[PDB]
């Protein structure tokens, strides 16, 4: 009769897939950069041609942190004894010795530079990514007609990253936590992707930058995880008689199985006749509206319990199917089963919820008399 | 020849019994309140009639912290998706859905409202409290002739709560740590209670509010634990020719097996002809004198080792019998043995100690010339 | 092909040997002093004749921290109930009782007062130190012709103390981390000692107090660990036509197997015709130059990985032989093998490294045009 919460320990294994480490522009300063991810530490640095390299951060000589070193030429120089390591992981020079042991080779991670971002491939099995597991090129990025990224990040301590992934099915929380108003909500999972289609409006009683200065903006969203960690969200807003195109990133990487970094950011297509500056300000506003919602999630996650047996209502999204899909990335590729990857679609009938949320928004308006 | 300290790991099991969570007045503000106890988290809230309810804090939908929610009607509303939970643990409404799953029932803890306090019943076996395991009604509380509580609390990190319980037999430390002067000291353990009878005086060399502005006040104390965690101490002071009646609470709850909350507080009987205000100031002073002693204990506990094999002198209280009594609350009721619960009495002959403490207080007086 | 880092968990066992706890002058204030070492806590205090005593800090009565007590006579008085413990570990008085249980005896550690320092003997097997395992008397210490110690300390969190010991063979890091310029480098390990002989010069491009105000000072160093934790370094500098004699301590004690205290300090022989004050200022300057290098090591250690399989170059010192020697102190004396203790000598041919470091220092000079 009393329902109890069940929760297994978070896996120690990290998701197999592409993970965005951040913006190319932040990494292309010619300095080394430290990334604590997947239970270890990595070093990111640009070579003299500007290509980004990602190595295990721990120097194979005496364990020094390469990310606290310095770039010299096309090699990263260790701060402890200045050995030089290139983008292939090869030690290219021990500056105080004649020869280099041939076995001096560390791990260079597989990278992708795309969409103004740096992605790395994680796989505990150690295989390269298949050609068909990739990150889509966002068509508009880098054209004159779109802004650069307004980009933000948040460090979440005390939660496993499944907590963020669960949101792809959580229609109700976009009302309570993101202060939007969902009207249509549909999920489709298939292969290594998970998609949410939503149509929402702003709420009258709460003001958010995501509405682009129209409290009743309709927003059409197609949001897809391409693998375990990286979502692209294509949005179109009808705000004050205009149609605005926004592309929002929602992504993360695990620091450990109890800590992750959440990065999110927006580009906006320049409306006819608006300057670069005005468009950049629309991107920034949209990103700040997203921030508000994510900071609320952070408070939810900070205080909540993990739960493997959530009790779902009739108006809930397909959490269990999402989780079964997500599990593919935590088993060897050989152990993947059809029920993880088979096409699964579910649409929530929102008519109940909309009735209720309208009453709520209305009597929160009456709340001025 | 070298004596070594032995100490088993602190139990993971929490004491079976009534635990005071705090003052009703603090909980009856219509807001939810978070309590981290017994290795979990609880939510306390008043319904619309003012009755207090205590539930598991973790929402059975998706794990949300109910204690960061809001009270609506007679239900607590989860901050994540606003499901409503009543005092019986029943989900009364999913505001955006037509129906509620019948299996939506969480744990409502058994409570007691008494003595201006809220108590909850803990039992890992999951049974209700027997009729004869209860908290005494303090006769004077809530009458015109007694004050309300002057109440204080302290959070102790890095100790198991047995450390506070041990004090019920520790005559000597009331001199060194509490700066009183014990003259008579007797213990009686029986059933689920443990009692200390003491007569003490203030020390000349040290000034304390517990002496009510008479450095030589005699104090008669009857102090009893009613179960594992909650002590009521009935005190009568003869200070400046008056007889003052005080009732002191000393209680705690375990946060984890290495952290606990200590709450203590006093009511004073109004002397003939004194105002409510004057009496409240006597309660506050008494509570501040107790605080001094407890803050010293905190320093003792912060730095000490746990010890299962204490080496006792002739003037020590019956630590081992106290601990055997205390063990009853950490075994199933079926496994309780007669030697835990049998009447056991021991009186310390204080004549040695008094001689010594007088010399000490005297030569600390001479300490002005 | 990819080389991986291997690292076993740090031992839980602590090194057998003499460990310096600090300066006698700091301990001879008549107050008790707390030392967290070897996974436990110790109390240091002077008796009424000024002799230092070291006991287990945890009182055998009820676990009180003796190091937060007070010295009375030749005994330390516990802060909880004022029992008195002498330098032999014997309880000498329970001030409020007639008798003391004969079995009231705690652990007095074996100490040495020498070189203005206090050393204690650690051995998990519980044996006394053999006559031939000792700390050398530094001839000059306490004579008119030498200063007292300029002494410094650093607390290192998140590293095992093997990290500091490894430096005895690490020629290259004296250039990159200590900003000296090694010209000759030789190790000899034998018995319970490990020695580094080095000749170095200052670097032009970097200024350090260790050069005594001559940027090209030659320095001759004989540095020896006498057991696992304590190194004496005899130095002679030829700076601005003078010959300066310095003796530098480099030592530590383990707090836990992941935290240690590093203490280091210098005495200087008074040059003909210089005052005590001028000599003390040379000691202080030398100590501050050492500090600079050690603070850099702290940054190296803070960020590095532990590594049991370091990959060594032709110009590396004999790390593996050093570690095998060091292992003697973590096995029972009976289990020591000849390969740990046999004489082993290795000299690095520095000619390669010197060429390279000169180029580097030179083009860092050109770095002003
Ligand atoms: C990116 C996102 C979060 C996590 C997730 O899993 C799916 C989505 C898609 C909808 C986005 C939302 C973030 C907040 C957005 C911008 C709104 O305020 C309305 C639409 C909504
Ligand atoms: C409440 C208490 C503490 C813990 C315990 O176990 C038993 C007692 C009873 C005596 C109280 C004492 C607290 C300090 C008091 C008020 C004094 O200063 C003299 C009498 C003494
Ligand atoms: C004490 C020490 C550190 C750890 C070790 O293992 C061996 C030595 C001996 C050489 C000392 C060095 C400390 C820094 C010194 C003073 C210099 O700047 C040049 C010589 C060098
Ligand atoms: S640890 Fe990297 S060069 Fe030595
Ligand atoms: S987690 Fe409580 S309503 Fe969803
Ligand atoms: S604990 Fe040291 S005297 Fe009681
Ligand atoms: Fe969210
Ligand atoms: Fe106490
Ligand atoms: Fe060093």
């Amino acid at each position: 009769e009393i329902r109890e919460i069940q929760a297994a320990a978070a896996p120690t294994r990290f998701a197999r897939g592409w993970h965005c480490l951040g913006l190319l522009r932040d990494f292309q300063d010619g300095k080394p950069h430290s990334i604590e991810a997947f239970g270890t530490k990595l070093v990111v640095f640009a070579d003299s041609k500007g290509q980004l390299n990602v190595l295990d951060a721990y120097c194979r000589h005496m364990g020094g942190d390469l990310s606290r070193g310095e770039v010299k030429g096309d090699s990263i120089a260790c701060p402890f004894h200045d050995w030089r390591w290139n983008g292939k992981g090869k030690c290219t020079d021990i500056p105080y010795a004649r020869r280099v042991p041939p076995i001096a080779k560390t791990r260079a991670w597989t990278t992708l530079e795309r969409n103004g971002q740096l992605y790395v491939w994680n796989d505990p099995q150690g295989n390269p990514p298949p050609e068909d597991v990739t990150i889509p090129e966002i068509a508009g990025y880098g054209t004159d007609e779109w802004t650069d990224w307004s980009w933000k990040s948040l460090r979440i301590k005390g939660s496993h990253c499944r907590e963020i992934v669960d949101n792809v099915v959580d229609m109700a929380h976009f009302f309570y936590i993101h202060y939007s108003f969902p009207r249509y909500f549909k999920n489709v999972f298939e292969g290594h992707t998970a998609t949410q289609y939503m149509h929402s409006t702003g709420r009258e009683d709460v003001i958010s930058g995501t509405n682009y200065d129209d409290p009743n903006a309709e927003l059409r969203s197609e949001a897809t995880y391409f693998g375990p960690s990286y979502m692209i969200d294509w949005l179109e807003s009808d705000a004050n008689g205009q149609t605005i195109e926004t592309i929002l990133i929602n992504c993360h990487y695990p620091v450990s199985n109890n800590e992750f970094v959440l990065q999110y950011g927006a580009i906006v297509k320049k409306l006819p006749g608006v300057s670069d500056e005005i468009a950049a300000g629309m991107a920034e506003q949209f990103a700040e509206g997203v921030q508000l919602g994510f900071e609320q999630d952070v408070e939810i996650w900070k205080n909540k319990a993990p739960i493997d047996n959530p009790l779902l209502s009739e108006e809930d999204g397909p959490v269990y199917q999402l989780r079964r899909w997500y599990q593919q990335f935590y088993v060897d590729v050989e152990d993947i089963t059809e029920d993880m990857t088979k096409r699964f679609e579910f649409e929530i009938d929102t008519t109940r919820a909309v009735a209720s949320w309208q009453k709520e928004v209305a009597e929160n308006l009456a709340k001025q008399a």
